[PDB]
């Protein structure tokens, strides 16, 4: 399953991942709570991101 970016958000970090809306991310890790470690369909950047910016595809 794919997840989509519901809106924009800006990393604070190193650790997580800076996105636009409607950017898909396969995700790597769900398991570890509620950031999930993800990889950008767009530029291949991997990083944290929250789950709650994100939908199913
Ligand atoms: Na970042
Ligand atoms: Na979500």
């Amino acid at each position: 399953t794919l997840f989509v970016a519901l809106y924009d958000y800006e990393a604070r970090t190193e650790d997580d991942l800076s996105f636009h809306k409607g950017e898909k991310f396969q995700i790597l890790n769900s398991s570890e709570g509620d950031w999930w470690e993800a990889r950008s369909l767009t530029t291949g950047e991997t990083g944290y991101i929250p789950s709650n910016y994100v939908a199913p595809v």
